[PDB]
């Protein structure tokens, strides 16, 4: 497509949703694909066209919480569903949004690359996924990718300390995340740094080595840096 | 333009045997085996996820079922992509389909509580999506149902000698048989509404191996 695809990346509660959903109003050609975290805390599949007329769409289980409560049991299930639901959402907005925009930009809250190379990879490294699960996951992810359009034109990395992220998890108050310890955020932090700052992390996706990356420090209170962040963003986009 | 035909039936009914015979009747006829080897040796020597599922179905059934279907979709798409399409009347025989994966096997595991509600819902959502994207391409023109009794199937499991399967009880095979009968014989069993229209040839394969069965296929296909 003519739509530029830009992923917003960063640790848990770095402020990606906040930033990008405020950022996107600056232009009517700018849209966001949220991460489907609602679909994870309330697991639902489609109703039959007649049954939905008389039966409600009930609340399902919370696979996000199942993963946090027992990662060695539920990591693989969670990570597969996370990626699937993301791909669904990103593909539909690609094929559906920003038609007849002049300079259309679609910002993705996280990417299939961070699902694999940050979150899933970290679970494998922590023995929360075994060899078989990790092989199946990567096999499936490779296949999904070679099938599917989503190639990124750029990455905006929102960098915050593990401590900042831990505080913001508390501020946000998602119930399933309230037992996350500092060490877990630290491990995710180092993965992001390797991928997006030091660029030493190797992926199956050659183009990524070349994709332009904008790194923005988001540790400060929202007002204190937003103007410079916005100006850095428009400057970056002008380069793509 | 490739006609797509799925061969269905219970564990060790004789589907791989039958389709491998069929294949030889024409250069225009190809087969997509169930990727069983890929499940026995997980790779991109790996784990045996078929074995893990049979040994600990409450732990591994969702993982197994997801990979089973993923690997089938992959193999089936691959075969349409190259294997014939320069043939007079090309036919592709699938050893099982995404519909048996979901509505027979995964469904039976949910029923027996080897998957919980969350796993079953994730599985169905994944399958719905994965199909809306492809499926149209993998849509069946006909089904051949190989019907054999659960006892015949249990005997043939023993004859074939797959280690992971040797402990399967008759009762599990009875459950699978009832789902197949419901789907393909009684037609009481899906949210793929085109399937209600797909012709089904039922073949009784309970007897030791068959001439006539193969001819019945050659002619059933001329009606598609
Ligand atoms: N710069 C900031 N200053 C103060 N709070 C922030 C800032 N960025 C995000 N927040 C807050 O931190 C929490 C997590 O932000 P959120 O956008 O939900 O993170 P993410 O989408 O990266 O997980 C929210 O409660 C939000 O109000
Ligand atoms: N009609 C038959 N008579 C005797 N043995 C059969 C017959 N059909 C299959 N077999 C044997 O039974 C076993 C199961 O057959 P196979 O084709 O592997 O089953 P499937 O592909 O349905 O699981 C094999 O060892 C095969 O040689
Ligand atoms: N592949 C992903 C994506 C997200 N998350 C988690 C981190 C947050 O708790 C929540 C939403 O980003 O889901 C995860 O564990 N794995
Ligand atoms: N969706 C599927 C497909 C196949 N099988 C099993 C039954 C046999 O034991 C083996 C190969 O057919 O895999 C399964 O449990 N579920």
């Amino acid at each position: 497509t003519r739509i530029k695809k830009i992923s917003i990346e960063g640790n848990i509660a770095a402020g990606k949703s906040t930033f990008v959903n405020i950022l996107k109003q600056l232009s009517e050609d700018w849209e966001v694909v949220p991460e489907p975290v609602a679909r994870w805390s309330n697991v639902q599949s489609t109703q039959d066209e007649f049954e939905e007329l008389t039966m409600s769409q009930k609340n399902g289980g919370n696979v996000l919480q199942m993963m946090y409560e027992k990662p060695e049991r539920w990591s693989f299930t969670f990570q597969t569903y996370a990626c699937l639901s993301r791909i669904r959402a990103q593909l539909a907005s690609l094929n559906g949004k920003l038609k007849d925009a002049e300079k259309p930009v679609l910002f993705f809250e996280r990417s299939v690359y961070s699902d694999r190379y940050i979150f899933a990879s970290n679970l494998y490294e922590s023995e929360s996924m075994n060899e078989t699960e990790w092989t199946i996951y990567q096999d499936w992810h490779d296949w999904m990718n070679n099938q599917f359009s989503l190639e990124l034109d750029g990455i905006i990395y929102l960098q915050a300390t593990p401590e900042t992220c831990l505080h913001r998890i508390y501020l946000r108050g998602r119930n399933e995340e309230q037992g996350i310890p500092l060490e877990y955020l630290e491990k995710l932090h180092y993965k992001h740094e390797s991928w997006l700052l030091h660029r030493t992390l190797k992926t199956n996706f050659d183009y990524l080595q070349e994709v332009p990356i904008l790194t923005l420090d988001v540790n400060e209170d929202f007002k204190d840096k937003y103007e410079s962040l916005v100006e850095k963003v428009k400057e970056f986009l002008s380069t793509l």
